[PDB]
């Protein structure tokens, strides 16, 4: 039966969010290239990670998140079309991952993440995805439809034109003007199953979950069933040389602050000034052994967000000294805050 759940627009949710966590490169992990076929043990621990315990769950909490984002990859765990039907045993996973965070008292933000090799935006595929989109939507939204308010879904996570000249800058005009239709289906996908995925606040990417004149002009909020329930997701990994390009500095100053407060301005401008909840989905910065830094950015990131009353999720992907991206906060074999200094930073 349905869980009790409160009736809050998108704005008074955000207002009990804090700061929230990824447990990234876990459930999003992909083997499509090498094992079509992954078990839910092979696909969660394909990228680094070991299986995911309430334990963890429970330290993110402790180290003062309320609000955990679950990115999953279902490619590899759905089935040929018409019916793209999802691996019982992988939904179950997903399912008991969800609960260790919703059993928890925390909010949960459930999407679709690495699905790119079918959620392509152009006008030749535009038909199948929608399609594809509502299978997996109505399954995912059935399995989860008895949650409270605590559980949130994100329809997609960087729709983009993957291998294009722009494809990390907005792509084109025909790509965005898809992912609009895209972003449309899943919302009325959603509300076709009424109970409480009728009132369930629901997060939409812009093209590659980036802000920027380009992917916000030709945005467009889907039109819903109910009164102020969606929310856009903007990842903002800022500034890039610094946060996200393995190759760029590990310098940040004082000097830099003044970028950062134009970047999230400019993500405040977009969307929650003209009465368009907003949150930072993804954001974080790479590991470059540089922890004085990575502290100032942290302090003034979230003091900043904060004054523009923007919510941020950090992606913990649990790589520290790899030779990738090493976004690690939770050291989750250890069950240790491997960068205390910046926890301290991010919580204050
Ligand atoms: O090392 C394990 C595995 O890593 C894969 O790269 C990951 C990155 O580690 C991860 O940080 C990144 O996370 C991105 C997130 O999924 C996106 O939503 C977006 O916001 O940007 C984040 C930061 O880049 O995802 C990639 C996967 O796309 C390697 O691809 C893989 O080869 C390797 O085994």
């Amino acid at each position: 039966p349905p869980t009790q759940m409160r009736d809050l627009t998108a704005s008074q949710l955000l207002d009990e969010i804090t700061i929230g966590w990824n447990l990234g490169n876990t459930l999003d992990a992909t083997t499509t290239s090498w094992l079509p076929n992954p078990t839910p043990a092979q696909s969660e621990t394909a990228w680094g990670c070991p299986m995911t315990t309430k334990a963890m769950i429970d330290k993110v909490k402790e180290g003062g998140f309320n609000t955990v984002r679950v990115p999953v990859s279902w490619i590899d765990h759905t089935g040929s079309a018409p019916e793209y039907q999802i691996d019982e045993a992988w939904m179950n996973r997903v399912q008991e991952v969800v609960n260790y965070v919703i059993d928890n008292d925390m909010y949960c933000i459930l999407n679709i993440h690495h699905e790119n090799d079918w959620l392509i935006p152009t006008n030749a595929q535009k038909d199948s995805v929608n399609a594809r989109l509502d299978a997996i939507w109505t399954q995912i939204a059935t399995r989860f439809g008895s949650y409270d308010e605590h559980l949130i879904f994100e329809g997609m996570n960087q729709p983009r034109l993957v291998g294009d000249p722009n494809e990390w800058n907005g792509g084109n005009q025909e790509a965005r003007q898809v992912i609009n239709s895209y972003n449309q289906t899943f919302v009325n996908t959603v509300r076709a199953t009424g109970g409480n995925n009728a009132i369930r606040c629901l997060m939409v990417p812009t093209y590659a979950a980036s802000c920027s004149s380009t992917t916000v002009n030709d945005f467009v909020l889907p039109t819903d069933t109910v009164a102020n329930k969606l929310i856009v997701d903007i990842h903002s990994y800022s500034p890039y040389n610094f946060a996200l390009n393995t190759s760029g500095t590990s310098s940040f100053t004082q000097s830099d602050i003044s970028q950062l407060q134009w970047t999230l301005q400019e993500i405040y401008n977009s969307f929650g000034a003209k009465g368009i909840p907003v949150i930072i989905g993804q954001f974080g910065a790479l590991n470059k052994n540089n922890i004085n830094g990575r502290v100032l950015w942290g302090e003034n990131y979230l003091r900043i967000a904060k004054s523009y009353n923007i919510r941020c999720i950090w992606w913990d992907n649990n790589a520290f000294d790899t030779s990738g991206e090493n976004f690690g906060l939770l050291n989750r074999g250890t069950l240790t805050w491997q960068y205390p200094e910046l926890l301290e930073a991010m919580m204050k």
